[PDB]
């Protein structure tokens, strides 16, 4: 029960910030999420002997692919660590244990393909969940952790507490699905406007989780410019298999997917900051103010990639 997780001192001041990078050293990963937790949450949240065993079977199911791995991970949950951190009372006990594992979880099993390959393909998860797809599959994955022997980090809940948190992780993962982003943020943008928005109103809580999950989710984008940079080749790598994977059904891939027009990524990646990033850090900041640093940090990297394209990098 004394036994707290410390880290070293760079790490311990940069973790509270929002572009914090987790660094190159996987087996620092596990201490990194637990120090979240004990600090989101406590040291009682969760039994340790339990949780370490939950954090490396999620380990185990994560994939070695370019970028939707165990990293992705870790990285989602301290966004979402950041977010919590930065807006202490505005969110329950159940919502703070749930989140930080919501995250951890959001993309167990990925095989770093898009819900639209697994359609075109016709892979067995496209006829049982029709859609999204992968996300049905992660909270699936999720659940099955859960209730291998010694893994029930929540056991010390009541009945109806076990029922909300795994209710918080469903949906907090099923938002994760970009496709449902945007009629979500439309939604939220509606109500913060005509002033109609109530954390009070579940609905409308489970719909901020949702944008919260989104910005989690992208938050490659607000990271320092080399860290944005850098990880931009993993999240194109998985891209150019998926259309390479296209172009073998006999599909031409859209281009963001075809690794013969490498050329239009700059621009593509303008078209995803204004059509989705920003947008959804915007309404993050109106619904949460001080979640404002992730899209200064956006707004920066926009005009980086603006900076490429004016052939100046
Ligand atoms: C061009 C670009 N870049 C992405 N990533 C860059 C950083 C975070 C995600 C994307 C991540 C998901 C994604 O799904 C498709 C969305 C456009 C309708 C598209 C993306 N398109
Ligand atoms: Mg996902
Ligand atoms: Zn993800």
């Amino acid at each position: 029960g004394l036994m707290q997780f410390t880290l070293p001192v760079r790490l311990c001041k940069e973790i509270e910030l929002f572009h914090f990078d987790i660094g190159p050293f996987e087996n620092m990963w596990p201490g990194i999420f637990v120090y979240m937790v004990h600090r989101s949450c406590g040291t009682s949240c969760f039994e340790l002997e339990k949780l370490c065993r939950f954090i490396m079977s999620v380990k185990k199911n994560y994939r070695r692919v370019p970028y939707h791995n165990w990293k992705h991970a870790v990285t989602v949950a301290h966004c979402m660590y950041a977010i919590l951190q930065n807006n202490h009372t505005l969110f329950t006990d159940l919502e703070r244990k749930g989140l930080l594992i919501a995250c951890l979880c959001h993309d167990l099993d990925h095989r770093g393909f898009s819900n639209s390959y697994l359609q075109k393909f016709d892979h067995p998860l496209a006829a049982l969940y029709s859609t999204s797809t992968m996300e049905q599959h992660h909270f699936s994955q999720t659940v099955s952790i859960l209730q291998l022997e010694g893994h029930n980090i929540f056991s010390t809940l009541s009945s109806s507490e076990y029922e909300q948190v795994l209710e918080i992780i469903r949906k907090a993962i099923i938002a994760t699905d970009l496709a449902l982003y945007f009629g979500n943020r439309k939604q939220l943008e509606e109500m913060y406007q005509t002033g109609s928005l109530n954390l009070n109103n579940q609905s409308h809580r489970d719909r901020v989780i949702g944008l919260m999950m989104t910005a989690c989710d992208l938050c490659s984008v607000t990271k320092l410019w080399p860290v944005t940079k850098l990880t931009a080749n993993d999240i194109y790598a998985e891209f150019w298999a998926e259309g390479d994977e296209m172009k073998k059904l006999g599909i031409q891939p859209i281009p963001m997917m075809d690794r013969d027009k490498k050329d239009e990524v700059p621009q593509g990646q303008l078209g995803f900051y204004n059509a989705v990033a920003i947008p959804c850090y915007t309404t993050l900041t109106q619904i949460l103010p001080p979640t404002e640093p992730l899209l200064k940090a956006c707004r920066d990297n926009l005009s980086q990639w603006e900076k490429v394209i004016r052939g100046e990098e």
